[PDB]
C-alpha cells in the first residue's frame, strides 16, 4: 500500500478524458518518465476501497494501477493510459477491413481472459460494457477495473439500497433484486459481445426501458447481428440464460473464444 | 491436451539465441532425446496471440518450414519448441560463408528450397508477411528452412489489412503494403524478390544508401534494384517479375518454384 503512494506533484494534470463520460478522470503526465497516464480524482471510503482493490489486481487485460495519492485530498488513482481510448468509440470509428471477424474474436478472447481471472479471484465487475473496455496498440484490449467488488462470503453481492444500474446491460436478477454475481457479469458479457459484433450499436435499439425486464422474462432476446457467426451467437444466448446457474462460466467462455480465435 | 503438449521439465534451457534479435528465443535440450532444440518463451507479446501462433504451427508440415516439436501451454511460462537449425540465420550465413563452397549452384538450391516452402503456404492459405534472409535458417549441407512463427491464415487471393500504426521493414515491403497496409500472398512474392536479391549479393543490404522515406516514391516511378553482379539474367527476370507494381501481375509461388527447380536441375 505504501509502495503505491506517490506525491501529487509527480503528475501534470491535463484535460478530462473521454468527453467527461467517466467523471473526474483526466489525461495526465508522469513527468519523471514522460509517461502519459490516466488519473481519477476525488465518497472517500468507497474511493479508498476501490484503490485498495486495484492494488491486488494483476492481469494483462485489466487496466494496471501505477500509483495512488491517498494521504491528503485531492485523492488520486493513477493508471496506465490506453492510447486508442474506449472500445465503444473504437468499434464505431475503426476500419472494419482491419478490425474484421478474427480481430473481434481476439477482443472477446482477451476480455473473457480478464473476466476468468476475476472469476477465480472471487471478484465481480458489475459494469461490463464496451464503454468500460479500453484499446491499446495492436488490438490489445483491457477492462477498466475501478469499481470491482470482492465476494467476502457467498457467490452473490447485494448492491446498496436504491442503486441505479445500466438497464440494458444488467441481468434480470440484478434488476429485480439488486443481486450481482459473476453470473450477472456473464450476462453483461453477452451484451458486450453483441456490442462488439455490431461494431458498437446500442443494445435493444428503440425498445422502451420500462419493458426490458418483462420482455426478458417472457424470453425476448436480441437477434443475431448481421455477420455474427452462429457459434458466437450461441454463446451470446448462453450468457443470457434466465437462470444464472444455467449461464456458462468465464472459464468456459474463454476456452470457447480461444478455440475460435486460434482456428481463425 | 493434444499430442503436442509436453512437460516443461522435458526441456533444459541454455542461452538466448541469435544475439537476441528474435526476442526470447533460447537454445535448449530435449533431455529425453539428448536433442538440441529452439524454444520460444513468453516474458511480456500478448498471450493469446502467442498461443495462436503455436496453434498455426501445429498445422505446418513441409521440409523447408521449421518443424514444431512441442508446446507448453498449460501454465506459464509458455513454450514453443521447434527443431534447431545448426547454422543460424541465412543472412549471417551468406555474409560469412566460403563462396567457393556456397557457389552459384548452392544459391539456386537455396532459392528452390525457400520457394518450395512458400508454394506450400500459398497452397494452404497462409501468408508469412516477413520474408527476408534474417528469417530463414540454415542447417547442414545448405538446408534452408523458413521461420514460421507469425504465419496468418488468409484464403489465397484475399487481402489482410495490418493494424493502424504498424511499422514495416520498408525495404522488403510491397508498395500496396507501404501505402495501404494491405498484405497478401502477392506481397509475400514481392518480399521473396528482395530475398532473392539478398541471396544473389550474399547478404548485402537492399537499396544501399537510399533514404527509407523515399523508397515508396522511387517504387512508384518504376525504380528497382539493379541486377546484382554475377546474377544470371533469368534469375534477375524472376526478381523483377516479383516486383511488378500490380500484385496480380506478380507470379505465383508455384510458378516461381517450378522455374527455380528447372534451373537447379539444369545446373
Ligand atoms: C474507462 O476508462 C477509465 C475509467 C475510469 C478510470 O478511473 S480509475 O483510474 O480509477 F480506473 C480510468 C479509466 C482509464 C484508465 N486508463 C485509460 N486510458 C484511456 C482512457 C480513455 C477512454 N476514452 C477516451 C479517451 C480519450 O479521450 N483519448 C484516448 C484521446 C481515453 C481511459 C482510461
Ligand atoms: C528465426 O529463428 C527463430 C525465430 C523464432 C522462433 O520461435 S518459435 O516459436 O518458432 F520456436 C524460433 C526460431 C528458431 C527455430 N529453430 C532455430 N534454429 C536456430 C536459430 C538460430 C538463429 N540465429 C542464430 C542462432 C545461433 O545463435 N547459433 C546457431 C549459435 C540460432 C533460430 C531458430
Amino acid at each position: 500500500y505504501d509502495k503505491w503512494e506517490m506525491e501529487r506533484t509527480d503528475i501534470t494534470m491535463k484535460h478530462k478524458l473521454g468527453g467527461g463520460q467517466y467523471g473526474e478522470v483526466y489525461e495526465g503526465v508522469w513527468k519523471k518518465y514522460s509517461l502519459t497516464v490516466a488519473v481519477k480524482t476525488l465518497e472517500v471510503e468507497e474511493f479508498l476501497k476501490e484503490a485498495a482493490v486495484m492494488k491486488e489486481i494483476k492481469h494483462p487485460n485489466l487496466v494496471q494501477l501505477l500509483g495512488v495519492c491517498t494521504r491528503e485530498p485531492p485523492f488520486y488513482i493513477i493508471t496506465e493510459f490506453m492510447t486508442y481510448g474506449n472500445l465503444l468509440d473504437y468499434l464505431r470509428e475503426c476500419n472494419r477491413q482491419e478490425v474484421n471477424a478474427v480481430v473481434l474474436l481476439y477482443m472477446a478472447t482477451q476480455i473473457s481472459s480478464a473476466m476468468e481471472y476475476l472469476e477465480k479471484k472471487n471478484f465481480i465487475h458489475r459494469d461490463l460494457a464496451a464503454r468500460n473496455c479500453l484499446v491499446g496498440e495492436n488490438h490489445l484490449v483491457k477492462v477498466a477495473d475501478f469499481g470491482l467488488s470482492r465476494l467476502m462470503t457467498g457467490d452473490t453481492y447485494t448492491a446498496h439500497a436504491g442503486a441505479k444500474f445500466p438497464i440494458k446491460w444488467t441481468a434480470p436478477e440484478s434488476l429485480a433484486y439488486n443481486k450481482f454475481s459473476i453470473k450477472s457479469d456473464v450476462w453483461a458479457f453477452g451484451v458486450l459481445l453483441w456490442e462488439i459484433a455490431t461494431y458498437g450499436m446500442s443494445p435493444y435499439p428503440g425498445i422502451d426501458l420500462s419493458q426490458v425486464y418483462e420482455l426478458l422474462e417472457k424470453d425476448y432476446r436480441m437477434e443475431r447481428p448481421e455477420g455474427c457467426p452462429e457459434k458466437v451467437y450461441e454463446l451470446m444466448r448462453a450468457c443470457w440464460q434466465w437462470n444464472p446457474s444455467d449461464r456458462p462460466s468465464f472459464a468456459e467462455i474463454h476456452q470457447a473464444f480461444e478455440t475460435m480465435f486460434q482456428e481463425s
